[PDB]
């Protein structure tokens, strides 16, 4: 009886009206909506249901040690439903009033005082988000929301939204065995099974948004054991030789994200690691410590066999050189399935290093400051280089 609550991310997507049309009971099928505190102002209930993000009903009776605030929503007919999308007010006051408790009843008639519980939750990450409030699948003609808890009291909604159960939803979410998305579960543990799987999908609204997780479980089933090799290190300028890196160098245009775990200094932002500019830099704000390592996450739009990876400190002093370096392949777009591909040291040195080990498919790099120059961390350029 607890509802699983998370961000609507579906807001954002393309994706969203298909979705909708499948699985959104439609406003057709909403046939009228009351509370028991009023309005304030003429933000009035209808505009709990509206359709329309960018307006609002507020109580005018906020919640009180003895009051609590309530929604009721009639459908047309009896309305087999499994999820609420629901957002506060959006407004100069944006999350005023956002329901951080609720509780969810049912009644199968449209008259009476005989709700019972369907569900309850919480959310506390942020006031200001639109989520979405998953529970087992039941029938309505009547439902309740009760705002147990609302920020700063004078409950709100800019919409709720109703769905419709979605199984293959529901059967994607066990793609995984958890959330680091690093082991399929036994019931798509083969490619046959996998692709029985997508085909099952194929028809589906968001279709395109499972294939990332479905081609994240095709790499894991083909990932070949750990087996990393003792890099070799030395000063290079072939970057210079621009024929050359039309070749062999990996287009900029391929890195789909840079990232790193440890914030930055000052102007010394992560972007400047790879704007093909020797003169910018990143510069971390956190230090190598026992505890701490620096480490830059780079994911590629396509994925891509390399060798080699060049690299060099900020050029002043060669604080933050990476002196020992630990490199990591993933062949997937998210998920802790970083395998450790090489290892390798050198002096710190003015100029550029090449990093060579041995062909490795990529699609994302980790790149890991073992130890560096004053336990700082900073690059210059990071380039990919191919065999
Ligand atoms: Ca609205
Ligand atoms: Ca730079």
């Amino acid at each position: 009886h607890q509802a699983r609550v998370s961000k609507f991310d579906l807001y954002n997507s393309d994706k969203l009206d298909a979705y909708n049309q499948e699985f959104q009971v439609s406003r057709s099928n909403i046939k009228s909506i009351n509370n028991n505190g009023g309005k304030y102002n003429s933000s009035t209930i209808d505009k709990a249901i509206d359709g329309n993000l960018e307006t609002h009903w507020e109580t005018g009776k906020p919640n009180d040690a003895n009051f609590t605030n309530e929604v009721v929503v009639t459908f047309n007919e009896i309305t087999n439903i499994d999820r609420i999308v629901y957002s506060a007010r959006r407004d100069s006051a944006r999350g005023k009033g956002f329901a951080k408790e609720f509780e969810i009843y049912a009644s199968l008639k449209d008259e009476g005082d005989d709700f019972n519980l369907v569900s309850s939750g919480e959310y506390t990450e942020s006031t200001r988000d639109l989520v979405e409030i998953k529970f087992n699948p039941t029938d309505f003609k009547r439902l309740k929301f009760k705002f147990k808890k609302a920020d700063q009291n004078w409950a709100s909604a800019a919409e709720f939204m109703f769905y419709k159960e979605d199984k293959l939803n529901e059967k994607f979410n066990g793609l995984f065995t958890d959330s680091s998305m690093n082991k399929v579960s036994e019931e798509f543990n083969t490619l046959e099974k996998l692709n029985a799987f997508e085909n099952e999908l194929k028809d589906h609204p968001i279709y395109d948004l499972y294939k990332e997780g479905l081609n994240n479980a095709r790499a894991i089933l083909t990932e070949t054991s750990e087996n990393p090799t003792k890099a070799t290190l030395g000063q290079i300028t072939y970057n210079l030789n621009d024929d050359y890196n039309n070749q062999y160098r990996m287009p900029y245009k391929n890195i789909k994200a840079i990232k790193n775990n440890g914030r930055h200094y000052a102007a010394q932002n992560i972007e400047k690691a790879i704007d093909n500019d020797v003169n910018t830099y990143w510069e971390t704000g956190t230090l190598n410590s026992s505890s701490f390592n620096n480490e830059v996450e780079v994911e590629f739009n396509d994925l891509v066999t390399l060798d080699r990876i060049v690299y060099g400190s900020r050029q002043s002093d060669l604080k933050g050189f990476a002196e020992e370096v630990y490199i990591y392949a993933s062949r997937t777009s998210k998920g802790d399935t970083y395998k450790l591909v090489a290892t390798g040291a050198h002096e710190a040195t003015k100029g550029l290093v090449e990093a060579k080990f041995e062909p490795t498919e990529f699609k994302r790099v980790k790149f890991k400051f073992k130890k560096s120059k004053q336990n700082s961390a900073t690059l210059n350029e990071l380039m990919f280089y191919k065999p």
